[PDB]
């Protein structure tokens, strides 16, 4: 697999064509957030907050015994089981996503937290770097993250035009069984100060935080091969918590070296521009990064940082070839929020960032879906080629977070193949 | 012939019955009276001769290893930017695991129900954790909780009926109202005890576990091996570290699964009983001269961490590969252990110290000379697990007929920073070993 990215690294510079009129994007602009999108009715005919209505879909399917909409489990047991295992997947994830910064797990800053607590007599986060050496730097952090959890890991300048220009948070002192109900907007912005700081105003980075390290989380093919159902769902999930602990490993790690790190997991920016900067994969027809090793079956996070790094060269593997005459995805798709069209630079609705060239979906017919059936689809990702029942799957091939070692030696790395 | 792990295990599964024998003098070992924590023990002097907490001492000597440029005891690094990354990632590892073990029962990482977290607040409208199972088949049961557990980051799982005689008879703990910043200040003992009550609760005098918790569930997570081989030294450190964390994961994960089944589930890591006892009756491996559990697919190089509960499951059943005839004549990590603390004499009954729980056959060892080395050499050692020649990758052989031990095997840190690796230091070379299906998961 080494071959293979190096066979289609291009040069450097970012691969993602843009104009004149790209804005940063507010992130309360995305489906799950905006006002315009966040109520779906149930299948009573309530209107509730998608996610709720969600639930009650996942609660009468379970009462039906089934793992889908208008898809049979074995029986209740099964149908339990599968939505006990998703539920389970997201322990170590607030509130769908981790999007808040600064907040639970995505602190800014490592001092408060019980690990540096207890290893403060050490003094590692005070003491200034020993290694300033962009090269081993690379190196040590690409080793680092793999410990953390990456399966892919990729470096890239930061690109600022995907960091929002306001994130979804809450205010500091507000608990969590008040958060949903407390949602703000807060502006991120850039300055010169030494560390990255939170104000009530202001989500500050520093305009010293050149880079961003960018992880690949491998999701489960037989799991997502399930969507829309429940097994797709919990492969999901258990990803999104893998994420959360690959962002506070790897920012711990940064930060006993002597550099500041802001972890982010869905919040932040835009994981999937970071991702194609960085060499990970190609935008693809739904959006998503399209990686060699993975296909879009794949979940991101990423890790700012002002650790001196070598950026990584983006890939051209023929991802966007193949989408202009695949469609698959958009034929499959039970809402048809993914275009069969051509690309623009102009968004459809609020939730795209107009201004770049990529494949332009209805991400509000998306969101509909899935209160509909009860998970979060993923149809998409389960029908793209670059990603090649319910009972078969729980008595079927399983192995450590549902990684498959018939693969798993495509993601082997040594230092030649981190810098 | 390929390797086979599941043919391995299926050759040498014991009949059902615990391993471990015992006689008459066992009683309920007092969680404080390991060396990590007992009064007699807990104090070692640093480099300087100052005596401290042993990890405030072993603390020390990293730092002057940094310093001066080393990745361990007399082991000069590249540089010091290399002695300072190995460290970095040694202290990084533990970000998810609460003053080495997490062991405070019902604290922080480790609740015994999960009311209060904030994922069972966010699914709490679905009910999945006040619904009434809808499966009490064993064997359905333990096919889906394995699934969970593979899903969960465990590389070896397996079941046993909870034998008493394991659990820590007091826990070390802290007072509920105490914060995180003092813990080490005010731990306490607190009796682990059983009585007939619905939930695992606690109250101001007792620890409290249901008679209905019939059941444990032990978890294997494999460390890596380039990095345990550079014992007693940074890097060896750094994969036991993150292997601590994923143990947490492991815990917090499979517990919740357990509660949206509409069961209960007590987490542990390395608090509430004996990881090594339940390992062995649970079938991932067993007892050897070192201590330690060795499984036939890591031998010791692998952490357990084990989660109780009422749901009913199938036990495994106990292997038996020839380790105590091994152990028998080998002696490898007695010979090369730094302080001394392994025997090179027969199993006994009678513990050495303190330290060991007397009334079980086993090799006693002295726990006190292992922790001493710990400040000297400022880390975790290791090296009994690093010689041991099943953490060797390739011990098994089949001779066309069955498998059996090759007793052959029985006669630096920038190469590893530069060197393999893959995700959570997993191996691709030997991932096979731990694929599983449902003939794996219940029989
Ligand atoms: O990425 C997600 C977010 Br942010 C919210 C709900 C579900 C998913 Br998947
Ligand atoms: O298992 C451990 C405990 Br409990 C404490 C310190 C170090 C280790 Br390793
Ligand atoms: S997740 Fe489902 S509804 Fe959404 S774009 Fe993909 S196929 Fe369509
Ligand atoms: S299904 Fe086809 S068009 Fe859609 S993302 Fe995959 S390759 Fe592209
Ligand atoms: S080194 Fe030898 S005696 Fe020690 S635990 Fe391993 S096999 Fe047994
Ligand atoms: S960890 Fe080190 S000091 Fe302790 S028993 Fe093993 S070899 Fe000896």
């Amino acid at each position: 697999a080494a071959e293979i990215r190096q066979q289609f690294a291009m040069t450097a510079g970012s691969p993602i064509i843009v104009n004149d009129k790209l804005e940063r994007y507010a992130e309360v602009r995305t489906a799950f957030t905006h006002p315009t999108s966040f109520f779906k009715p149930n299948y009573k005919g309530e209107v509730k907050p998608w996610f709720l209505s969600a639930y009650d879909e996942k609660v009468r399917q379970i009462e039906n015994g089934e793992n889908g909409p208008k898809m049979k489990a074995k029986n209740v047991g099964e149908a339990r089981a599968g939505r006990a295992l998703e539920a389970a997947g997201w322990t170590l994830d607030i509130n769908y996503g981790n999007i808040y910064p600064n907040r639970f797990f995505m602190l800014w800053s490592g001092e408060t937290m019980t690990n540096t607590q207890l290893w403060a007599p050490v003094g590692l986060d005070r003491r200034p770097p020993d290694t300033t050496d962009p090269v081993e730097l690379t190196n040590y952090v690409k080793f680092a993250a793999r410990m953390a959890g990456a399966d892919l890991v990729g470096v890239a300048r930061l690109n600022r035009n995907w960091v929002y220009s306001e994130a979804v948070t809450i205010p500091a002192d507000v608990p969590y069984e008040q958060s949903l109900h407390k949602e703000i907007e807060k502006p991120i912005v850039f300055k010169d100060v030494p560390l990255p700081i939170e104000t009530d105003d202001e989500l500050i980075i520093p305009n010293t935080c050149e880079n961003v390290i960018v992880a690949g989380i491998a999701m489960n093919r037989e799991m997502m091969q399930t969507a829309p159902n429940s097994m797709a769902c919990a492969t999901t999930a258990f990803c999104y918590s893998r994420m959360c602990m690959f962002d506070m490993w790897l920012c711990q790690f940064i930060r006993y070296m002597g550099y500041y790190a802001i972890p982010s997991c869905n919040g932040v920016g835009q994981s999937v521009a970071f991702a194609v900067e960085a060499g990970l994969g190609q935008a693809s027809r739904m959006g998503a990064c399209i990686t060699p090793e993975f296909g879009p079956n794949v979940r991101l996070t990423k890790v700012f940082t002002n650790m001196p790094l070598v950026p990584d060269k983006p890939i051209d593997f023929g991802v966007t070839e193949f989408c202009e005459t695949c469609k698959k995805c958009a034929r499959e798709c039970p809402s048809k929020a993914i275009t069969e069209g051509p690309r623009t630079f102009e968004g459809r609705s609020i939730h795209n960032q107009s201004g770049k060239l990529q494949w332009q979906n209805d991400y509000n017919k998306c969101l509909g879906y899935w209160p509909e059936s009860g998970g979060y689809c993923g149809v998409c990702v389960a029908v793209c080629p670059f990603t090649k029942n319910i009972t078969e799957v729980w008595d079927g091939k399983i192995n450590t977070y549902g990684l498959d070692a018939d693969h798993f030696r495509d993601t082997v790395s040594f230092r030649k193949d981190r810098v």
